[PDB]
């Protein structure tokens, strides 16, 4: 299959996830540094005002978009209670590195510097599923060099390093879903060069890590990026952060996205809309 | 230093937690097949029809009781949203192994029977802490027996077997608060003979579980009985049995309890609030 081809798949696949009742949803565009930014705002059912999440899609920076996560985000948003912002940054391999995290932090500034069109008074927080963890993470951090101060971080399976040595990631490698050869393929479309492997905005363990938001991070047990995602909750923790680190046994990779028909993940779902309702509301 | 002065350090270093506001508060007193066993009916701040969990206090079938563990259940019904009812069981060792247990299943017999005085249309779940959580297991597996059908089981760092050979018992065994002495000198207390170590009301691991209630297992990852905790989860699922089992890392056995200064501990409490919810209202 062709990587549009799959692309069309996802949304397709996504036609039979059931699409939760929602507040109010708003197609906006985002005036970007480099490009227009399409973003869907979904509403809540309760009544404003609002803490807000800036969410981003995973899909290895080349798949996935808004429709396709159309199902999930509504979830979120039910569970949350909280406006939730997807957003559309640019896809490799037509759009390298570091144009997804330019466009996710674009986005991210915007809403904090618009929130009061959403009623957003209870503050903001960014979260994401793997590639999209990682979005969040790098966003959070880029957030810091601006005095953007984030009330929460949801970091869903992230990937934040270039990785040959875990051993989850050869435990794992094969037979779960997500492979080495997927692993390295996104890495091949994703990086201009082997120099990009040094770069913060790629493999965001790198970074400097204190005085980032708190951070709820959720790691799958059959999944190769399971040692990664808690070594980043273990630094944090290092640097003084407040960091709740869970692991879902049991499942693999992407498991979230899966809510419909693995409870697991629905149950991810609720620990991620408590602990948003929590830090936004004092719920 | 004995088991009186020991039992009293416990309820004093928990008087000084600030307690939740919850809806309404009402000691009973349940007719025991034994003894009678007082209980504290815990109400949230909505209102009926409403869903029953019958909890059960940790501290090793020893130390415990309802006003120590008043804070907890406090929190844990706001939670919920759900009527709790903190169970006063027989402690050791002036009542031993399975006074404790009779009791636990006593009082889940009578609350099952006796709903409409709660007016829990939504039916009965079962759960606790550590020792705590072994009751529970113990109680849904006695109740399939008798054909009390259950709605959940919410499994927090349960004892579910004596043990000898678990990783986790060796590498976490000291310096994590809860020590392989204490589980030892516990198991003493509790105990009567080694033929004991056979019964499945002592360790539930041995027992049959096909058709129980589906479960929550949460466990602590620098804690001894992570391992068996988890093992419990995985043998639930091979028996056709639907659960979520999800490790908090960076913490101790025991961390539930410490939710005003641990927050991965309150985010506990809200994970188990959000599956209560689920499977009793839907939400």
């Amino acid at each position: 299959a062709s990587v549009e081809e799959i692309r069309s798949l996802f949304k397709q696949f996504s036609s039979l996830t059931p699409r939760e009742e929602v507040g109010k949803i708003e197609d906006i565009t985002i005036p970007g540094s480099e490009t227009n930014i399409k973003a869907r705002v979904y509403y809540p059912k309760t009544q404003g005002p609002y803490g807000v999440l800036v969410y981003y899609h995973g899909g290895g920076f080349v798949l996935g978009d808004i429709e396709s996560y159309d199902p999930l985000c509504r979830a979120i948003t039910n569970s949350c209670q909280c406006v939730t912002i997807s957003v559309d940054y640019r896809l490799a391999p037509e759009n390298k590195f570091p144009a997804a995290v330019v466009d996710s932090f674009d986005a991210l500034k915007w809403v904090y510097n618009n929130s009061e069109k959403f009623n957003g008074k209870y503050g903001i927080a960014v979260g994401g599923d793997s590639a999209g963890g990682n979005l969040a993470a790098v966003t959070a951090i880029l957030s810091k060099k601006e005095n953007i101060k984030l009330k929460y971080q949801v970091l869903i399976y992230p990937a934040v390093s270039f990785d040959l040595i875990t051993k989850s990631l050869y435990d794992n490698g094969e037979g779960f879903f997500l492979t080495r050869e997927h692993i390295d393929w996104f890495g091949q479309q994703y990086l201009r060069s082997f120099a990009d492997l040094l770069d913060f905005r790629f493999s965001p363990i790198l970074a400097d890590l204190n005085d980032l938001p708190p951070a709820l991070i959720i790691t799958a047990e059959h999944d190769p990026l399971r040692d990664q995602g808690e070594a980043y909750a273990n630094k944090l923790l290092q640097s003084g952060v407040q960091v709740t680190s869970v692991e879902f046994n049991n499942v693999i990779h992407g498991f979230v996205s899966f809510f419909p028909f693995i409870e697991q993940g629905r149950d991810a779902i609720g620990l991620i809309g408590y602990v948003l309702r929590k830090v936004f509301y004092g719920k």
